[PDB]
């Protein structure tokens, strides 16, 4: 997710309002990048913190059954 | 033979080569994820290069009619 949905919805309505008030096409290109930019950056960092919890618990189990 | 096509084709070599070998599915999607990072990173810099050229255009072409 709803927070992602809340970054999308918030995104969408700048973005709808922009369009609405006739900014330029390259402007606009130019921010629809930036916006798959910060959601693929936010993904990264969600699978890296996921993989960071497996290493961690894996060293914490290991030192708890040796 | 593009620069841009030679990024990606080593990414994807080394994407095929490390699934090819088995390598646990979440570093693989970690690793797709830093690709479209960097695949995004490279368009809005374009893009925002492209912005500022039209700039430094119609500044340029002002200051000749001015």
């Amino acid at each position: 997710a709803s927070i992602e949905q809340l970054l999308e919805r918030q995104w969408s309505e700048g973005q709808q309002f922009l369009l609405e008030q006739g900014t330029p096409s390259d402007i606009l290109g130019m921010l629809k990048s930036l916006h798959q930019l910060q959601v693929e950056n936010r993904r990264l960092e969600e699978q890296i913190k996921n993989l960071t919890a497996k290493k961690e618990r894996l060293q914490l189990l290991n030192a708890q059954l040796s």
